[PDB]
């Protein structure tokens, strides 16, 4: 069992987190070993700007951890091309970023990212791309600067959707369908689309298929959805009885 001393709250916890990965109770090393624990150490301090710690162990194990000079902001430099430059949701997250001079924290780096491409899942910008992205760390001037340079290209619309397998209509599962051809994509629409062809019980699966492979050069997408007509699902008692003699 290994304990670790000097550490006060998220940084405690994050290598409290980086130590519960390795054995402990067992039969194990005493250099080796602890020389497992130290890089698991380091590592989660550096995720959170502390890059030049002091470690030492005893005896349990009790390592005694002293943080030292932390990583701080230098910079968030980021830059959006394509829609995302003036798109609201992109901006938002633009006011997100941490300010100069805070510790570093690796994770709002790597979330950021993260949001980047969510909204553009979202909000249809299947071209979005990376030209740049780096963390660079100036431990000489204990100074991380951030470097995205981030193109979402233009929004998707949708386009037609076309039905297989219905025992329905064509124009009564155009009417169910909650967007225009030619509106912006947004993926609450295909949940809305989903929930839509459900609540009329005609079926008994539905399968939407974005037609991905139509759309890169037109940015238009084409759905397709494929049906199966609902069957009756009830317990067959009606039929009579031979004679029982």
């Amino acid at each position: 069992r290994l304990q670790v001393e000097g550490l006060s709250g998220q940084l405690e916890k994050n290598v409290r987190a980086q130590l519960s990965t390795i054995e402990s109770d067992e039969v194990t090393p005493d250099r080796r070993f602890r020389a497992r624990v130290d890089d698991a150490i380091r590592e989660g301090l550096k995720a959170l700007g502390y890059y030049q710690p002091t470690i030492e162990f005893d005896l349990v194990l009790i390592a005694k951890v002293t943080p030292g000079v932390p990583v701080l902001i230098g910079g968030t430099d980021v830059v959006l091309r394509g829609g995302a430059r003036t798109d609201k949701d992109y901006l938002k997250l633009l006011d997100t970023r941490p300010a100069i001079g805070t510790v570093l924290n690796q994770g709002d780096y790597e979330n950021f990212k993260k949001s980047l491409t969510s909204i553009a899942l979202r909000k249809g910008y299947f071209d979005s791309e990376f030209t740049k992205a780096q963390l660079g760390i100036a431990l000489g001037l204990h100074k991380a600067f951030w470097d995205i340079d981030y193109n979402s290209g233009e929004r998707y619309r949708f386009g037609h959707v076309t039905f297989e397998g219905s025992q329905i209509r064509d124009e009564y599962l155009q009417n169910l369908v909650p967007f225009k051809e030619g509106d912006e994509y947004e993926s609450k629409d295909l949940a809305e689309l989903n929930r839509r062809l459900s609540a009329t019980g005609w079926f008994n699966s539905v399968v939407v298929a974005p037609q991905f492979d139509k759309a890169r050069e037109t940015k238009v997408l084409p759905l397709t959805g494929v049906v199966s007509p609902r069957t009756e699902n009830t317990i067959e008692t009606g039929v009579g009885y031979s004679h029982h003699h």
